[PDB]
């Protein structure tokens, strides 16, 4: 599966490498940006499953 995609940003990356993916996730704003993805999922508030995936993704303690 070439090319990478960020469901939180609704965009399609072109270089799915180990530095490009981390380069895309190298800004504290990316966390607040995720709220825009699940802001209207069901007219409610869902700020729990994000910490489980943002912290337990690959190398987060
Ligand atoms: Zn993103």
């Amino acid at each position: 599966m070439p090319k990478f995609y960020c469901d939180y940003c609704d965009t399609y990356l072109t270089h799915d490498s180990p530095s490009v993916r981390k380069t895309h996730c190298s800004g504290r704003k990316h966390k607040e940006n995720v709220k825009d993805y699940y802001q209207k999922w069901m007219e409610e508030q869902a700020q729990s499953l994000i910490d489980k995936t943002t912290a337990a993704f690959q190398q987060g303690k």
